[PDB]
């Protein structure tokens, strides 16, 4: 019922990027009935999404139907582009970026924004993360849980991370570039079960290679409730121990040390699952997300956390807003 | 401190598979040091293994200290062969059933044998089901959780799961064969997360297959605690009612209707998340078991179990024993 961490938004419309850069794989919306429009990368049709994907109006009325104060808004994650030149993906983050901005200033007070970066060459990503913190005024951005072969221990992404702490831009991570093809590519395996463990691989990767422990001011929140980790964490904490040669060579301390070192959305669909997470994460530590429009998402928000018993008001009302406003730095 | 359904063992020696079907690929053991034995494929150590990997007198004094009665025993998964030639991989097949059965005979009330079966051709896999349940009297077979392209969904397996029916013969499914190399090549990501995605990709494809409603006097039990799948089965079954266009058009029944249909084993290292497996899966339904002599194991066996507050004597004895005995079809 207060705050939305995680919801997708795009442009009405944007160029033909396929010609203003040079060459193709990009994606294009395509509208082709009312209140309708096509997603496609080269030729084909690859979703289809509705009005209230890109129009604020559609998106406030569903807000207040729903009783939601804030949502923070980012990007689609196909958008990421982190396999294009870097130039070419910074030029579309920063049309993106503000885009963002104009609706955020259209309603400032139902809105924030989390902006998008070319994470593919830190150097412009700290440069655009820099713009959208000092010009736009985000208190954040999204970006993926890998990068072409980076995973998020790298080294090359350090800047990135360090610049972070400077500027106090929190990092919401987005599962996305998951395998489609083959064995994935029927049940929805991709997103039922890919986007999980892209997530439980980014927060694994962060803590095996020390990031949190070099950069403790660093505010992070990972997407879908922590993927798998949330359960799986005691398999991870063992085998670490057991495999220090295999497991330890960034980071030698366990990962349990760092439970209460990061933040993740709330979006696990089962009130079992839902008492998991906070046991293993903390009551302070999940914030409610609903992964607006998408059919994947919450219907009703802030529902699951309400129907808890095992949880007072206090306890709550952190999970429906105080947490959003912590991780985010914003004013209550 | 009672029965353990997930062990692994290999034969003290075995010939040179190259020289015997005329290819490489195929893995050897190799005794370097005392009490000491090397795993390769072609060259290369992969692996090193200790004495109780394949001395069952070594793993009868480790079962008496650590107060084990019985092991299941099964081949390690590196051996399943599913990629090679048929009639090669059933000669091997042959070759380690009956050298798990040899082991069975000598200790028949401390072991009992969980066959390999080749799986990439289901002709010869009923062919040596049958041969394993009426010639050497295992209980059951151990396979992997896809077979080349096949995931468990697959019609041409119907077969097998038709001849596991008939012949009673329960099935052991474990993770295997994951991605190794690129991104996954850290942090002993493929066992730590590879495994549980295999395992809940092994149960969704079961599931939505239509293989528990098709089959339902098939037994099944899934290693690692069923992988994510306790954990994120409310994001499956929400997905499943969302998108039954991408979900249900090989069975509509909704995911969550299956849970009590098939067991797991209660490798998940954490009381947190040994508590949400039961609560999940059954009391009825998981089963002690320990992945000796293998690292990522259990240390302690029972220990977790025994440890629960919030379980009964009855329900603490289902999970050490009863629950393995009933999933075997063997005498309490
Ligand atoms: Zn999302
Ligand atoms: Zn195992």
């Amino acid at each position: 019922m207060k705050i939305d961490i995680h919801s997708h938004i795009l442009p009405k419309e944007w160029p033909d990027l396929k010609k203003r850069f040079g060459y193709g794989g990009w994606v294009q919306l395509q509208h082709h009935s009312k209140g309708e429009a096509k997603l496609l990368k080269d030729g084909k049709v690859f979703r289809v999404v509705r009005e209230n994907c890109w129009d604020p109006e559609v998106r406030i009325r569903e807000m207040d139907q729903k009783g939601v104060t804030v949502q923070a808004l980012s990007t689609v994650p196909v958008m990421f582009s982190y396999w294009a030149k870097p130039e070419d993906t910074l030029n579309l983050c920063q049309l993106l970026n503000n885009d963002l901005a104009s609706t955020v200033v259209s309603y400032p007070r139902r809105f924030v924004g989390l902006g998008t970066l070319p994470m593919q060459a830190p150097e412009l990503a700290v440069k655009e993360m820099e713009r959208c913190v000092k010009e736009l005024g985000f208190p954040g951005v999204q970006i993926g849980t890998h990068v072409n072969e980076w995973d998020l221990n790298a080294q090359e992404l350090f800047p990135v991370y360090a610049a972070a702490e400077r500027l106090k831009c929190s990092l919401f991570v987005h599962p996305w570039d998951m395998q489609m093809d083959g064995r994935m590519a029927k049940y929805w395996l991709p997103w039922l079960v890919g986007m999980p463990a892209e997530t439980t691989i980014a927060i694994c990767s962060m803590i095996m290679g020390g990031v949190f422990e070099k950069f403790p001011k660093l505010k992070v929140c990972f997407a879908h409730g922590g993927g798998a980790f949330p359960f799986t964490v005691g398999r991870i904490s063992h085998g670490f121990s057991m495999r220090p040669d295999l497991c330890a060579q960034d980071n030698p301390m366990n990962p349990k040390k760092y439970l209460g070192s990061f933040y993740t959305d709330a979006l696990v669909h089962d009130p079992l699952s839902l008492k998991l997470l906070t046991d293993v994460i903390g009551k302070d530590k999940v914030i409610l997300g609903t992964d607006y429009p998408f059919p994947l998402g919450e219907l009703e928000p802030g529902k699951l956390i309400e129907s808890m018993e095992e949880f007072d008001e206090e306890t709550k009302n952190k999970l429906k807003a105080g947490n959003a406003l912590a991780f985010l730095g914003l004013e209550r």
